[PDB]
């Protein structure tokens, strides 16, 4: 069969976002439009997270779906994944954000790539990215590296312990991030977590 593509609509902080999904074409998952990007991208607009002018970067970002509404939300994006996923991003910035907007397409293979990134980000996005257990050092090295002193990780994930979801927020995460649980979706089983570096206490 010919390679085709689906598009997916939403309206999201009343934006239109026509993401296309290229099928046949071995993306494989980076393809989709998987669950926990549907329930961050909600997050942020029954939440009114605020994007104006912060320096925002999404790893892992498959369609681009997440980092295309922060950049219509006014933040500075960089919108990263490994290079099989680059052309399909950039085409979905093109159709959805508008002259004003900040959306700039990246490869950052985690734990390879982040060294040439900085280390001054006000945000740092990732939805559907936790799921490959032989990654988790990389990717929290990644983590580490991009996001800046203050700055804060959105990570949106469906809840799968067979994929090791448990053993990064509940062990691997903690360690060195003040970690939250910023939404909980029962009904698609998606957590939202919130990262900040971890603080030594003053007492
Ligand atoms: N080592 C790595 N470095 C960078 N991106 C990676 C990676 N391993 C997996 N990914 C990317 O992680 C994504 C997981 S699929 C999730 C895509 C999207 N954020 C969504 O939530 O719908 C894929 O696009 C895949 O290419």
């Amino acid at each position: 069969a010919d390679s085709y593509s689906e598009k997916s609509q939403f309206c999201f902080c009343g934006h239109v976002l026509t993401i296309t999904q290229n099928f046949g074409s071995r993306l494989g998952v980076a393809a989709r439009v998987w669950d926990a990007a549907l329930s961050l991208c909600n997050y942020f607009e029954s939440q009114n997270v605020d994007f104006r002018g912060k320096k925002v970067i999404e790893l892992g970002a498959g369609t681009g779906i997440v980092g295309i509404l922060a950049a219509l939300q006014g933040g500075d994006v960089t919108i990263t994944d490994l290079p099989l996923a680059l052309e399909q991003i950039q085409g979905n910035v093109q159709a959805n954000v508008p002259a004003g907007g900040q959306a700039q397409v990246r490869a950052l293979s985690w734990g390879i790539d982040h060294h040439v990134f900085p280390a001054n980000y006000d945000l740092v996005l990732g939805a559907d990215i936790v799921y490959l257990e032989p990654t988790f050092p990389l990717l929290l090295g990644t983590l580490q590296h991009l996001c800046r002193p203050h700055g804060t990780i959105y990570l949106a994930s469906k809840m799968r312990k067979e994929h090791g979801t448990e053993s990064f927020f509940q062990h691997l995460l903690p360690q060195h991030f003040q970690l939250e649980l910023a939404q909980r979706d029962e009904d698609e089983n998606v957590n939202i977590y919130r990262a900040r570096h971890r603080e030594p206490r003053p007492a």
